[PDB]
């Protein structure tokens, strides 16, 4: 029975609360939710701002999908059938850490091959063992552009008290091209600003005035939960409700200890969950998003996209008061974040090595122009060849592309310093987001805006102080600066081939990735044999698909 009431946000059932341990505990619920979701090829879609697009991929119909609703503990499983007519898919459940069901992970080229199109289907199936606001989305190349991308939300506790749960409000650009234009361009060209910004799926046109502002009802006097999630390509978000503050209770699907804040920075595939509190005069408030860091990290040719939040029973319309401009994030994301379940990592010893440095660099002297590397190479996988099925027929002549990082040892701790581009005379701000864990922010480089060309390079020397284990910010994407570096770790408890990228999906297209290899010999061991069939099944499907696709394969496949 729940003990999970407004007043008591913390507890869950009996056993289990915000305190528990939710990477060895979760409760077994013994409830299985399935879905099943469909992909579909729109062409000449008129979209939310009034435009018509040339063509859109569409999850039951929606540019974003149905939520994928659970419980801590549930089991889930997703059926996908891909209606597309020409593309395959593969659906990655962004945020969920696939503990001993790597291929589950929906990252096509790695953990299996994609879906065929005009009716492919296959069945993801994973366990809710954490809990919070995650989200999925295609990983077919820059697919999910086109409007492949739906909200996860997995109830449990929380570690503040509140009313009313508004539930999941993803944030994310809009462009009128599709995402195939958008890889070829920005192959030769820096990434384009987005023509619109979309709340919950709407927003106003900037020009002509149609559509609609997403509109969220605050109950007068009542704690609100608010599921924020940036389901963009590039864009990276400030957002500000007028006269409101928000309290952070979660990052990614991390719960943290509350942190209240007046403007909050939301990369790309970050999520927020906060708590607002409808204290003010009843009225409307405009719900901002900005944009800061000299337009490094994103801007939009609508200047003021925004939402608006209602207190019931206050008059209709748009609010009045546009509000003051939030500070400017420098497309950086918080440092200080605490999580509710506290973790230390060992920092004793460490140092700058060829074994635990990955570099992200940018090659410009080639063809296309804009050329992103990891430790010297562009990612750079085939569809039809997955990293698992090299791993289970013991195959270790891996193609150069594959970026293969292994990771080896049980429990043990896996440290890397990823520097932007050191001496590179222009560098990005990069979402750097691990698959299949949560990793630890050890420290950065100083806080600097992107746009004042000030470089940091790490010096074991002087920046030791910058680094500290004590319950370090715990999630799955975090900003590295441009001109400088940040130290991630992870726990090696989850055997599985495990993409770390850029979440830019122009960047990640062009190179920017590296994949860990994390306990090959385990994992073979623990395939089971039903994984193993369904891998082979769908493989074999693609790989008799392909030849008889009309396209080519334009980039990292990623
Ligand atoms: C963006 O657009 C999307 C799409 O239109 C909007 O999605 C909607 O989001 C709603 C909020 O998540 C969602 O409502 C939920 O729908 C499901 C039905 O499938 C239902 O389970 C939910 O019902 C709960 O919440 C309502 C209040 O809304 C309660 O009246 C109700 O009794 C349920 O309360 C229980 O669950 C809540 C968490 O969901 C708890 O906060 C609450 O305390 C209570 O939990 C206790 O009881 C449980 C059972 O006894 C127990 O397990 C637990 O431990 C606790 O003890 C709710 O109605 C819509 O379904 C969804 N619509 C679609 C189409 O997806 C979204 O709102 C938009 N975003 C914004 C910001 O506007
Ligand atoms: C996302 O969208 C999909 C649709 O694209 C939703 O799934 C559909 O759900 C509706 C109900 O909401 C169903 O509509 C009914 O269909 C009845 C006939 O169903 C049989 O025939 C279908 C056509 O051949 C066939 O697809 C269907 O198979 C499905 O269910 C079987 C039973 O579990 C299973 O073997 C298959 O895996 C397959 O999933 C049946 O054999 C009809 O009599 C009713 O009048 C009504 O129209 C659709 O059948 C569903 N379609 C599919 C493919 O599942 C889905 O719920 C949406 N998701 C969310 C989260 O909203
Ligand atoms: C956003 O959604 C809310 C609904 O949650 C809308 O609020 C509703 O707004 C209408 C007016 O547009 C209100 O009705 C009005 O009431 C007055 C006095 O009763 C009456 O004189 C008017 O003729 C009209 O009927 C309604 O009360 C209100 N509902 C709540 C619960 O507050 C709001 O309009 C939406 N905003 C936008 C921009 O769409
Ligand atoms: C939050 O979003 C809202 C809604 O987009 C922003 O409101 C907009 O603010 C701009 C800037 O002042 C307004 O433009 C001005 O319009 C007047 C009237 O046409 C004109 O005289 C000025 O020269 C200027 O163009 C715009 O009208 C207004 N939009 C609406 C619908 O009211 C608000 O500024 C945003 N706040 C923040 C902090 O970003
Ligand atoms: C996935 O489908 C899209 C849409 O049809 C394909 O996009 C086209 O790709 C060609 C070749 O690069 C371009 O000339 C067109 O401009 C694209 N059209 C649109 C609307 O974007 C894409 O090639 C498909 N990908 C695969 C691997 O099949
Ligand atoms: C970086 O690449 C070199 C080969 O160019 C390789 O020897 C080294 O192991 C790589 N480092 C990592 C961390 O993968
Ligand atoms: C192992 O992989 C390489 C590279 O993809 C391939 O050329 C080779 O044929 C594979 N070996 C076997 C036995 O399949
Ligand atoms: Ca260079
Ligand atoms: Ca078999
Ligand atoms: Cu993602
Ligand atoms: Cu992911
Ligand atoms: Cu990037
Ligand atoms: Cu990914
Ligand atoms: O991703």
């Amino acid at each position: 029975q729940s003990c999970n009431t407004p007043s008591n946000r913390a507890c869950w059932t009996d056993g289990y609360d915000i305190n528990t341990d939710y990477e060895v505990d979760s409760p077994d619920t013994g409830v299985v939710r399935p879905y099943t979701l469909t992909l579909t090829e729109v062409d000449n879609w008129t979209g939310p701002d009034g435009v018509v697009k040339e063509k859109v991929m569409l999850v039951n119909n929606s540019i974003i999908g149905p939520t994928i609703f659970a419980d801590w503990g549930d089991t889930i499983q997703v059926t996908v059938i891909n209606n597309l007519e020409t593309n395959g898919t593969s659906i990655h459940w962004h945020g969920l850490h696939q503990k001993g069901t790597n291929l589950h992970d929906g990252a096509n080229g790695i953990t299996e091959c994609p879906i065929p199109p005009k009716g492919g289907r296959k069945v993801y199936r994973f366990k809710a063992q954490q809990y919070g606001t995650s989200w999925y989305h295609s990983h077919f190349s820059a697919q999910y552009g086109n409007g492949v991308v739906g909200a996860i939300q997995i109830n449990g506790p929380a570690s503040l008290p509140y009313d009313t749960d508004l539930g999941v409000f993803p944030i994310s650009d809009y462009y009128y091209s599709s995402a195939d234009e958008l890889v070829e361009l920005t192959k030769n060209s820096g990434a384009p600003f987005s023509d619109n910004v979309l709340f919950n799926g709407t927003a106003k046109h900037p020009e002509t005035g149609e559509g609609e502002y997403a509109n969220v009802t605050l109950t007068p006097g009542r704690r609100h939960r608010l599921r924020l999630i940036n389901t963009s390509v590039e864009n990276h978000f400030q957002v500000s409700l007028v006269n409101h503050t928000m309290t952070i209770i979660a990052a990614d699907m991390v719960p943290v200890n509350a942190m209240t804040v007046d403007s909050l920075f939301l990369g790309v595939g970050q999520r927020y969950d906060v708590v607002i509190e409808a204290s003010r005069t009843p009225g409307n408030y405009w719900f901002n998003v900005t944009f800061g860091g000299g337009l490094l990290c994103g801007g939009s040719r609508n200047p003021y996209p925004a939402a608006i939040f209602h207190y019931a029973g206050a008059p209709g319309g748009p609010p009045t008061d546009e509000g003051k401009a939030p500070v400017d994030h420098n497309c950086l994301d918080l440092p200080n974040l605490k999580p509710v379940v506290a973790r230390d990592v060992p920092l004793s010893g460490f140092a700058k090595r060829p074994d635990n440095t990955l570099d992200v660099t940018l090659d410009t002297t080639g063809t296309p122009l804009f050329v992103w590397k990891v430790n010297g190479s562009a990612i750079n996988i085939d569809w039809g060849r997955p990293v698992v099925d090299y791993v289970l027929t013991q195959n270790t002549s891996f193609p150069p592309g594959y970026n293969i990082v292994e990771v080896n040892g049980a429990d043990q701790w896996s440290y890397w310093l990823i520097e932007n581009d050191p001496g590179a005379p222009f560098t990005l701000p990069h979402p750097m987001h691990l698959h299949g864990h949560d990793f630890y922010v050890l420290g950065r480089s100083p806080d600097e805006s992107p746009a004042s060309n000030e470089r940091h390079v790490f010096d074991p020397a002087r920046d030791a102080g910058l680094l500290s284990g004590a319950n370090p910010v715990r999630r799955d994407v975090t900003m590295l600066p441009a001109f400088g570096w940040v130290v991630l770790a992870f726990r090696a408890d989850n055997p599985g081939a495990w993409l770390f990228h850029c979440h830019i999906a122009w960047h990640v297209s062009g190179g920017l990735g590296v994949v860990y290899l994390e306990r090959a010999d385990d994992l073979r061991g623990a395939v089971s044999d039903a994984d193993a069939d369904d891998l082979d099944r769908l493989c074999a499907d693609w790989r008799r698909y392909w030849p008889t696709n009309p396209y080519p394969k334009s980039d990292s496949g990623l």
